């Protein structure tokens, strides 16, 4: 039992972390095969990307990976982000995939430095698709992932810090999520909302661990729990979401909808000092994935 | 800016988890240069001199992956068992065996099968127990810090409490707390909070421009233990006020400048108000955890 903000072990991609310069600008690389994946901005007010990189050469670009520099034997631009072709596959290459997540799901971030690990932790993609990160400058390129059995999925690529301190990146593709740009205009984050689904499965996490005290005998509907969520700014409740919420009913014997009476009454009325899993607020960065996962064993 | 509940990057561990079985049990053993160290509590199902003794080098099975290591000697020491093996992990890392007081905070590898599952922060509580997530096969997943490139192991799992709380051994086998490793009614006391991290995070919270519960009046350390003990904080000391020395000349907001705005807090509540994001005052986050996030540190 217990249950935590817990992130995926960060190694298979520490192995791939280079540090990537070009000119006076030092950032983080991902080195998968020969290919190094970095912000396009390394490069770069009004910047002409495309006129900018035919100007640069391969030998313009200085890779290291711990001690050793990597030969840059080519070099392409995909979206937001750098290709840089080396002259060695990196032989810590994980099984990998490039994925683009959607609003409410997690990752975990390995925050990096110079090409150097610095702490990893776990975070949510916001319906606003801004992340609740932890970054300073020098942490452009660090990434987000999720491992599926040995198989790492990069979703996140870091990019800027906007003014209200979240941030915004890309996927391993070059294309930001959300609207954001790299350019140094203004932007900032939209109004963002509570992703339900998530907060109804740290719900079932916190009965699965003996916290029971916020449950009750009533049962509500899908109708009249999203009127109480749009009022509370709570992302809608799809019949897909209590379809995945699935495993987590059936454990507990707890009805999605018996759970959803619970959290109308938390949200109209508070806890009166009480605690769910240690916190007075409700907490809507776990997935029901994450809760099957973390609670139950599952994919362990 | 931004401030997350980080983690050490686990690759330097994840290079030493092996599988360890003895006949019908598997938990994780920790393997640094040709010795694999685990629970001893794998050869039972309790006279464990007498277990060890009926036990040979062929009744541990060690693997590495899908790699097993042959077992070539076997002694114990405490609460763990020390498992000669015929290979040396050539992923050792430069590592120290250290034994942690009450309020430090350490990264937990949670690991199944010898197979790394998770990571996450955690802290030694008052009461000699660990508030970690750990379920059933979790038993030799370690908990450690880092410093530049030595990885200071301090934890090794080997039991759940009552409560859901977890108890432990430092890497020499000797339990944190009063706990045995023997099936007995055995029940975690009364905790307290860890007054120093919390000191720590509003200083956090002030590095990231939260500065609402900021006041400009000073008070003793007489006068502020006189509250920590009514709200069931622990005492601070001189010790505690010159380990937040360096997070008070960061700030330029000292130590006891510092206390009498907890002191406020502790005394009205937040009145609806957060720091960080959270509504509770949070007490894992030592002094050097603040800093490391802060600025960046990383681990080569
Ligand atoms: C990047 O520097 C983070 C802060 C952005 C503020 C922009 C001006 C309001
Ligand atoms: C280990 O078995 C964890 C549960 C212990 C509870 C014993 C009964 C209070």
């Amino acid at each position: 039992s217990g249950f935590r903000k817990m992130a995926f072990p960060s190694g298979k991609v520490e192995g791939c972390m280079v540090q990537v310069t070009c000119g006076t600008t030092t950032l983080n690389g991902l080195w998968l095969d020969d290919v190094v994946y970095c912000p396009r901005h390394v490069i770069c007010l009004n910047p002409n990307y495309e006129d900018l990189l035919i100007r640069k050469s391969n030998h313009n670009f200085l890779v290291q990976a711990g001690n050793v520099q990597l030969r840059v034997i080519g070099h392409s631009m995909q979206n937001c982000v750098l290709k840089l072709k080396v002259d060695t596959a990196n032989p810590k290459t994980p099984k990998y995939k490039f994925v683009r997540i959607q609003p409410g799901q997690t990752f975990s971030v390995l925050a990096c430095y110079n090409g150097s690990p610095s702490g990893v932790y776990q975070c949510a993609m916001r319906p606003n698709f801004t992340i609740k990160g932890s970054f300073l400058n020098g942490s452009c390129g660090s990434v987000g992932f999720n491992i599926d059995y040995d198989c790492v999925s990069f979703c996140y690529m870091h990019h800027m810090e906007l003014p209200t301190g979240v941030h915004a990146g890309t996927d391993l593709e070059g294309n930001f999520y959300g609207p954001f740009v790299d350019r140094q205009t203004a932007q900032a984050a939209g109004t963002d909302t509570t992703i339900t689904v998530n907060v109804l499965a740290w719900l079932y996490a916190a009965v699965i661990n003996g916290d029971r005290w916020f449950l009750n005998r009533f049962t509500t509907t899908l109708n009249d729990f999203n009127l109480v969520a749009m009022k509370y700014n709570y992302e809608p409740l799809t019949q897909d979401h209590v379809d995945i919420l699935g495993p987590l009913s059936a454990q507990t014997g707890i009805a999605v909808l018996d759970m959803c009476a619970s959290l109308k009454e938390l949200l109209q009325n508070g806890m009166n000092g009480r605690t769910i899993l240690g916190s007075a607020l409700l907490e809507d960065e776990f997935t029901p994935f994450d809760v099957v996962r973390q609670c139950s064993g599952v994919t362990f």
